[PDB]
């Protein structure tokens, strides 16, 4: 992560609902926000959240009474996707009945709050044709809130890794704000190679197999993007070598393969894995985080989380946007 020196954020209280590791915690706690609330039910997820954070988040949200969460000014999700079965005329609100979303907009629709603060999957923008974002942009306008959403590449923003994820932002029309905007790309100046520990505290990740095949031989150039050097197996998912003089590739959560859920990569002449300190690294979380001791636990979270760079300039632009009100 990077460190904001204008906290535009000072005195204003959010809740993190859908917690996992604290990204969107990490992110606005920079820019001077404070937290007021957290729920969790992955008992590995609260343990580590735990650690660090020194408090444990509240547990299945299905189940938290709405008129029970304290008073709050920004709303942080990153809820789980999942399809809506709209059965009946037009879309919003009612449609959203018997998914997690249906929670957000229950807690949104009686409880402050200034902003709605989302993210999601790369895709959210054509599931279903559309139908999926198309719910939740009608029911955020229908309960007096403004919709704004985007794809941002991580690789964009001082991150080695390719993973893009829609950002979606939402404000109380109360508030009357036409001042919004997403942040710019700029230059890559780091890349795999600059986030590696050194090799002795990585030897039981090495992997050794004999039907290596390597296709290209190692570039002497840096570039901001995923370089394929080899292959193993049938050349599948989790199958494939990537040079460290390039960008990581997306991590994930829930793959299979040999070299899993990192991918495999080709460090001083051997095959390896990546450790989840250097994970964390991709992800942008700070050498400071504690992470799980189950080092597959590590692997499953870091996936499903956050690129905590991209959180700490779109919610610096939201302080922004709220400082300006001029007579
Ligand atoms: C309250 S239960 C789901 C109940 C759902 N109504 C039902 O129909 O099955 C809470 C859900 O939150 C999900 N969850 C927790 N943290 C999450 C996060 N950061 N992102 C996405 N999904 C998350 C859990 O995996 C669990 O499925």
């Amino acid at each position: 992560m990077i460190e904001i020196k204008d906290k535009q954020l000072t005195g204003l209280r959010f809740i993190d609902l859908f917690a996992g590791l604290g990204g969107f915690r990490l992110a606005l706690e920079s820019c001077g926000a404070e937290c007021v609330y957290s729920n969790e039910w992955d008992k590995y997820a609260q343990e580590v959240y735990e650690m660090n954070f020194g408090e444990k988040p509240e547990g299945d949200i299905t189940q938290v009474n709405e008129k029970t969460i304290p008073d709050h000014d920004i709303l942080c999700a990153g809820f789980p996707c999942q399809a809506f079965s709209i059965s009946g005329k037009q879309k919003g609100f009612e449609d959203s009945r018997g998914t997690l979303f249906f929670d957000i907009a229950r807690i949104v629709r009686e409880k402050k709050p200034k902003v709605v603060f989302m993210e999601n999957v790369k895709n959210f923008a054509s599931h279903d044709n559309g139908n999926t974002l198309e719910v939740v942009k009608n029911t955020m306008n229908e309960l007096d809130y403004s919709f704004h959403a985007k794809v941002l590449n991580a690789l964009d923003y001082g991150i080695p890794q390719k993973r893009e994820r829609i950002y979606m932002i939402c404000f109380r029309n109360d508030l009357n704000i036409q001042n919004f905007q997403f942040p710019k790309p700029f230059e890559l100046n780091t890349f795999v190679k600059d986030l590696l520990l050194p090799d002795s505290e990585v030897e039981h990740l090495v992997i050794d197999r004999k039907d290596l095949v390597m296709t290209n031989q190692e570039i002497e150039q840096t570039t901001p993007k995923t370089v394929r050097l080899g292959i193993v197996g049938k050349g599948g998912q989790g199958e494939r070598i990537y040079s460290t003089r390039g960008i990581a590739i997306t991590l994930s959560a829930y793959g299979g393969g040999i070299f899993a859920k990192t991918g495999g990569y080709l460090v001083n002449g051997k095959t390896r894995k990546l450790h989840p300190r250097e994970c964390a690294r991709v992800m942008g979380y700070p050498d400071s985080y504690k992470v799980h001791p189950s080092t597959s636990q590590a692997y499953k979270q870091f996936g499903n989380s956050v690129v905590i760079n991209v959180l700490q300039y779109i919610a610096y632009n939201i302080g922004s946007s709220l400082n300006f009100k001029p007579y």
